[PDB]
């Protein structure tokens, strides 16, 4: 047996990275709701006609 | 920065015409529920024998 085993206990356990990054954002959905026309400045206005 | 930027503003401004005449006229539905029948003349009257 260990007398004082708990200076051990650091080696007596494994490391398993499983849970790292298993996990992911939702789909994108802005292309179905949306589209992207961009420009090159800050404002970007459209003045349209009628 | 830019002591008066609103006399710049112009720099930081775009103008793409994207919001133009986007939109379309609603499907022509005459044919289904009409026949075009022309003339040369102002009336075009018409007739019948019973």
């Amino acid at each position: 047996a260990i007398i004082t085993p708990a200076l051990i206990s650091a080696l007596k356990t494994s490391f398993q990275k499983h849970f790292q990054d298993a996990l992911a954002t939702a789909p994108s959905t802005y292309l179905q709701v949306a589209t992207v026309i961009p420009s090159t400045t800050a404002s970007n206005t459209y003045g349209w006609l009628g």
